[PDB]
């Protein structure tokens, strides 16, 4: 999933913030539509 | 300065979170506190 609409934001919080600090963009979409971006920060 | 939320924080809140990024606003996510990630949002 390289799109997580709010539902599965809330229901995979933990694992898809996993995969963003192992290098993963990740699109939130909202009712479809895609709305926000989680990406890595530099550290 | 930016918001900073936790993990915890972004499940409990998402829809405000989110709220607040579609009328702009970028926050940073931390991870048991330590800055991880950013939550940024999308141009429409």
């Amino acid at each position: 999933m390289t799109s997580v609409g709010v539902r599965a934001l809330r229901q995979q919080a933990s694992e898809l913030l996993r995969r963003v600090e192992a290098g993963e963009t990740i699109e939130i979409t909202d009712r479809g539509r895609p709305v926000a971006l989680l990406s890595p920060l530099p550290q």
